[PDB]
């Protein structure tokens, strides 16, 4: 219960933020 069963529940816990986080971050890293 250490993974998809924790960061399943904290994605919405921002319902604001998270809905953009993803949109609201990407660029050009590339790693």
């Amino acid at each position: 219960k250490s993974y998809m069963a924790y960061l399943s529940a904290e994605l919405f816990h921002l319902s604001g933020i998270m809905a953009l986080i993803a949109s609201g971050v990407v660029m050009r890293p590339k790693k």
